């Protein structure tokens, strides 16, 4: 099925992606970051639930760039890429919902969350 080879693709890019940011939030953002908590969803099943990953970095990208040690060049491509994965697999609903916990996460939680929830849906592409 190659559209369903396609968005295999591009979860197993995005897999990559978040991986490398994660090892990148660990081994070069301030300690003082160790601190900063903030809310993400609960619950991401579905194709369509990344949009919600995408809805949360449209600031939090900004938060990443800002909290790095000084590089940014290589942390910009990176974001550049995963946000060209979440459209590629986005699909054209003109709204989409996301459920949010209240227990709030640090940088780390939620990218760990994250890569599980993508590795979640991944098996959900039939």
């Amino acid at each position: 099925s190659s559209s369903t080879k396609e968005a295999q693709q591009q979860l197993e890019q995005l897999l990559l992606d978040l991986q490398l940011l994660l090892n990148g939030v660990k081994n070069y953002e301030s300690p003082r970051m160790l601190t900063f908590k903030f809310y993400m969803p609960k619950k991401a099943t579905e194709l369509t639930h990344l949009q919600c990953l995408a809805e949360e970095l449209k600031l939090l990208e900004e938060v990443l760039y800002l909290a790095q040690s000084k590089h940014l060049t290589d942390i910009k491509e990176l974001m550049s890429n995963i946000n060209v994965t979440l459209l590629k697999l986005k699909g054209s609903e003109t709204s989409f919902k996301c459920e949010y916990d209240d227990e709030t996460v640090t940088i780390t939680e939620f990218l760990n969350k994250w890569i599980t929830f993508c590795q979640s849906i991944f098996s959900t592409l039939t």
